[PDB]
């Protein structure tokens, strides 16, 4: 198991990163500091997570402490849906760089393929509870992302929550300057993403698996929902390998040549989640975990099911 994966831009992306969605501002600074101390070299961030300033504080402390150099870190952020308009992309990227206190990002992603009306609200809703779209399309937003690479503000650009047709739209864009390096998608034993992973890997696009533990802190969770961390079948695989259920869940995507970004703000769990390079799931273990697929999404963006670019009507 190599600890990094080569991207189509020539850079090496660490296969394990720390997620930061739902990491409250007063906890995330310590979380990122613990993560860097433990050995994480990749942090997944987003403007919409509303904590980039605090992530910035942590990165800067560790750089000043000389625990790491900037070139050893791989920092990802994401363009939020209200900034798809071509003329807003650069400003959004610059606000993120300013919050993170960085001169460049390693990877900047279009967070979702759906553009939302610009303004103060992250999720601008109509009276029916559906998001108000922006008059934007994916290809113009991609061209604005490419300008960030030309200016040196970001080393690589990519996408998140794009279906294969939407990726194909970018790959076939007239005058394409840069291919996406990464597609960041939800992926875990209940949503195994076989077809989309096959597709992406066949195009040289690295896949990053989000919500690998099933996002037990997601705010919309319901008691009837499935729970990976409580699944007795996965606990039995963990018990066999003298590991925790979370560690099994993190190792799983690693053996599929995916990047994985488990989130925690608990120092003991940050450390636990990093101890996944000292064991191997068997061929049978992988086949078994893949069989748990149930097409179940944490993140189904249900307020956008009428949006022209909603990604999840397509099979993959
Ligand atoms: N591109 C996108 O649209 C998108 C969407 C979703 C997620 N993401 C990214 O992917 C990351 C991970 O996904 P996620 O945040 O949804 O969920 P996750 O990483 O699947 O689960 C995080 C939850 O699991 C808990 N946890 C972590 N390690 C654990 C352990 N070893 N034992 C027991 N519980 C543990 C965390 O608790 P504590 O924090 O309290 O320890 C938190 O409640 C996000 O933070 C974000 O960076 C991206
Ligand atoms: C309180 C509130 C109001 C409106 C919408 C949402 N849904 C969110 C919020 C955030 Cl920060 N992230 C997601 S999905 C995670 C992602 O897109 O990375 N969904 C939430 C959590």
């Amino acid at each position: 198991m190599a600890s990094r994966i080569l991207l189509n831009n020539g850079a090496k992306m660490p296969i394990l990163g720390l997620g930061t969605w739902k990491s409250p501002p007063g906890q995330v600074t310590e979380a990122v500091k613990v993560a860097i101390d433990v050995g994480y070299r990749h942090i997944d961030c987003a403007h919409v997570y509303q904590n980039e300033n605090e992530v910035g504080v942590a990165i800067q402390e560790k750089l000043r402490e000389q625990v790491v150099k900037r070139e050893e870190l791989f920092i990802v952020s994401k363009l939020w849906c209200t900034y798809h308009e071509k003329g807003l992309v650069k400003g959004a990227c610059q606000k993120t760089l300013s919050d993170l206190k960085l001169d460049y990002l390693d990877l900047y992603l279009i967070h979702w393929p759906t553009g939302f009306k610009p303004g103060k609200e992250f999720f601008p809703l109509d009276e029916s509870g559906n998001v108000v779209p922006s008059d934007t399309n994916i290809l113009d937003t991609w061209a604005a992302m490419e300008e960030l690479v030309d200016e040196g503000l970001v080393k690589a650009i990519g996408i998140s929550n794009f279906n294969h047709l939407q990726v194909e739209m970018i790959l076939n864009k007239p005058g394409l300057k840069y291919k996406p390096a990464v597609n960041q998608i939800e992926c875990h034993p209940y949503l195994t993403q076989e077809k989309l992973i096959q597709y992406c890997q066949s195009k040289g696009i690295v896949v990053t698996a989000y919500s690998p533990l099933g996002s037990p802190d997601r705010p919309w969770a319901k008691p009837e929902d499935p729970s990976l961390l409580e699944d007795p079948r996965i606990k039995a695989i963990a018990a066999k390998h003298n590991k925790t259920t979370a560690q099994v869940l993190i190792r799983f995507p690693m053996q599929r040549n995916l990047v994985v970004i488990p989130k925690s703000v608990t120092p003991e769990r940050i450390a636990e989640n990093f101890k996944v390079f000292d064991f191997e799931l068997s061929s049978q273990d992988m086949t078994t975990l893949l069989s748990y697929n149930r097409n179940w999404r944490v993140c189904a963006l249900l307020s956008c099911t009428s949006h022209k670019d909603y990604p999840f009507h397509e099979e993959f």
